[PDB]
């Protein structure tokens, strides 16, 4: 069965058969969608369809399906399992899964550049010091003096589940929040319990508002420990504005690298639960979301007061104004400084050329709408117009639990 | 089962019990996300019309009353009989603003009982329809002051004598192509407006005229009629700050009044139901004024602005956004036409919203559709998950009459 998509500003109509081959689950159903709803110890078993599939699909993309190199190593794979109960990856397929997680990510707008991505193999990792440093070398390489480079650090599988790798950080860099006694919050509100975490864990804090957080590192399922990067190896931009001089008082700033390292990576039904993987910004992502969400740093009535809009109602768009320039400075400051960065328009547009390319040579792009549109000027950008197909591929980026939630500690 | 949604922003989470009440389909399965997609006899009847008599007696607190039964009962018969049924009064109202109620994509929810609705289920003729759709227009008009509106002409009975009004909206502005190959008006009606002058309409070929009602009762041939000028209560654009925003020449009506829907309740399809509230001002600013398959001029006022359109990233485009949107709602503001701000309309749904948690144990919601079109995450929506799910009474959509209508 096929499936059409129609943009509704070109009509350009697409056909997807992709969608044939998806495994996961949505979370809706016929009765209800489920569409904008956030989140919607394995046996040999399941290990083995899962394993086979993933292989059929690494050995069609080599122009090698059927061969007797795909027999051997069905074969192989097979043997271990039974006599092991899990497997190794090749390299070749460890890099070819990487960048078809990434490729399936369908929450990911950024994907054209799927195909350039640095994979870093990890998996002969064994100790919390041994993570930290393939991440600091993840981290000055991605970083690359401005010219950030995509790549992903993958650090040994899951094997009971008693044993796991975790990167305790959401991201790599990131920002500490520190809730005061008169209950505001110092910092950046959405890391205030793990930034806790880490003072418990014995960092001590300088608590200002930009503090980048150390690194909690468990290998191999111990306890965590404590790094810091060392800050030579962490990229920021002062936030200015091109007109408006006050801007840089403010004090504003960012960091360049956003590195994202909470999610599981499956492939081939193998799970990765430490795989720290890292791109450039979207503007956006900083000018509206970290800036400018309620929950986060909220700066919206600071900018405004400074541009002596007229805040006394709504309806003079104050909000949507100040929210305009606090973009236009976080994409000139990163311009200035020449650290990668794209905005909505730029980013959405290769998002939609992306997209079709997929549909002619692979049959589909699955597309989570909800997160692809902008969170600024929505439908001033193409996607908006553009219908999305939403399904799960493997190999594929997970949601797993916080590990302070799950961590039987040792002492 | 029992579900949870969460707000983000606040950590508020609701239950939701009501979607086990979902009767139509979504377009998703397990396997499949359609969110996104713009469009996903006797014996079938009766269950409609129990299910929908059923939670209006409920509704009025005599659920398995002698009432109740008596008209379950007398509406068998009458099903039975005359293989259809009519609605009293009472029923007619409280499933037209149940439809209101039920409808996921609508934002502004928060003001479903508070809709006039006029029946005109004895309306037989062309000019009968011209008729109601004028009061329609000038009582929910109001001088500016807007009044939410529905008029229900008769509904469906073997689909060979439907009611439609075939425009979209009771107002919008013409479309026309010219040698020029580029667009005059309003691109979205250039269709629409060679029907009308296919079937006789004078256009006048100007960037804002009113089209004329194109009206079929009882299943004849459509016919042209215009809209008494003096009941289309216009608003010229200016900008409170930029004094040449007045000289683009932008005006827009003050009357959103959707007629292209089809309205069912208990089982009975309303094919001919006009509606109306009032804007959101982004409909106008962000989707009529800026879409590129619309009136596009994001262009033209950045020029008259002087912005730097040389690199997408000066966001000279979101610039521009802002300053129509502000124009808009102040030209609304200033000739006193009732407007509302996306700020505002979504602040009072998510009070809407946790209304209907509380009371009703739920509220079907589409985020695609609810989330304004600029600023998202700046409203407190986006924050917001949704359930998306179909309840009766309700609006649908349903084909362009012209392809349709054997002539
Ligand atoms: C190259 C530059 C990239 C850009 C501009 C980009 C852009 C984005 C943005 C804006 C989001 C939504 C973020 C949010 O609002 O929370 C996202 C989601 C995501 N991207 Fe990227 N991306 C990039 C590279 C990457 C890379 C290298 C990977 C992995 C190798 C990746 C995988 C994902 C995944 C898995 C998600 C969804 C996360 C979720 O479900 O929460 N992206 N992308
Ligand atoms: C009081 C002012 C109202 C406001 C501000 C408002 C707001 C909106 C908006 C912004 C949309 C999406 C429209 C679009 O983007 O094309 C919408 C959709 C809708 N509203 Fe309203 N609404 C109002 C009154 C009404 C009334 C009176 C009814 C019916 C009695 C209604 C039923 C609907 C329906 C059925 C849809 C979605 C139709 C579709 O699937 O395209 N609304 N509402
Ligand atoms: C609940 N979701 C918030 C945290 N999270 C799990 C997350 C995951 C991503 F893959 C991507 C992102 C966005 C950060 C990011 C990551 C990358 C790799 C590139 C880019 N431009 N931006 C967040
Ligand atoms: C691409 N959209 C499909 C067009 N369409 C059928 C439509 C339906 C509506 F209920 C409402 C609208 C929007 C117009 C509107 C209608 C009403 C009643 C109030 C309001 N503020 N705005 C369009
Ligand atoms: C409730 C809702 O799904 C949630 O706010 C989503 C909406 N869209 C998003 N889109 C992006 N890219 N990132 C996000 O965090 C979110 N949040
Ligand atoms: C493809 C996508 O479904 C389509 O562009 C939708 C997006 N969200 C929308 N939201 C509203 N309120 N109105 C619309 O017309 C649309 N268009
Ligand atoms: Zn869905």
């Amino acid at each position: 069965r096929f499936l059409k998509v129609k943009n509704w500003e070109t009509d350009v109509v697409l056909t997807d058969t992709l969608h044939l081959k998806s495994t996961l689950e949505t979370g809706c159903t016929e009765h209800i969608c489920m569409g904008s709803i956030m989140l919607p110890v394995r046996t040999k078993d399941q290990l083995f369809p899962l394993a086979k599939e993933f292989l059929d699909q690494y050995y069609s993309s080599i122009k090698r399906f059927g061969s007797k190199a795909h027999m051997d190593r069905l074969e192989e794979v097979n043997k271990e399992i039974e006599s092991t109960s899990t497997y190794q990856l090749k390299d070749t397929e460890l890099i070819y899964g990487a960048k078809h997680a990434w490729r399936n990510a369908s929450r990911c707008v950024g994907r054209i550049q799927w195909s350039k991505l640095q994979v870093f193999d990890a998996r002969d990792c064994t100790t919390a010091h041994g993570m930290f440093n393939y991440i600091c070398n993840h981290v000055k390489y991605a970083t690359n003096k401005g010219n950030l480079r995509s790549a992903i650090t993958i650090f040994p599988q899951r094997t009971d589940g008693k044993h796991d790798f975790r990167v305790w950080n959401s991201q790599l860099i990131r920002y500490a929040g520190y809730k005061q006694p008169d209950g505001s919050t110092l910092g950046d509100p959405a890391n205030v319990q793990f930034t806790e975490i880490c003072i418990q864990q014995g960092w001590k804090a300088p608590r200002g508002r930009f503090d980048v957080l150390p690194l909690l590192l468990q290998a191999n399922g111990n306890d965590p420990e404590l790094f810091q990067i060392p800050p030579e190896l962490v990229l920021e931009v002062p936030i200015r504005h091109p007109k408006f001089d006050w801007f840089k008082d403010l004090g504003l700033k960012w960091y360049g690298l956003p590195a994202v390292s909470n999610m599981l990576l499956e492939i081939g039904g193998l799970e990765f639960s430490a795989c720290p993987f890292s791109g450039w910004y979207m503007g956006t992502e900083i000018g509206v979301r970290d800036y400018c969400d309620n929950s986060r740093y909220n700066i919206l009535e600071e900018v405004a007061k400074k541009m002596d809009l007229d805040m006394r109602k709504t309806s003079s768009l104050w909000k949507d104004q100040a929210l305009v320039e606090i973009n236009i400075a976080v994409l000139y400051s990163f311009q200035s400084d020449k650290v990668t960065i794209v905005d909505h328009h730029s980013a959405t547009e290769s998002f939609i050329k992306h997209m079709e390319n997929e549909y002619r040579c692979r049959g589909g792009c699955p597309a989570d709408w909800v997160w692809i549109v902008p969170p600024m000027s929505g439908s001033i950008t193409p996607v908006f117009h553009q219908e999305m197909l939403n399904y799960r591929l493997t190999p594929s980026f997970e949601y797993q639990p916080d590990p302070w939630n799950t961590h039987v500690w040792k002492g």
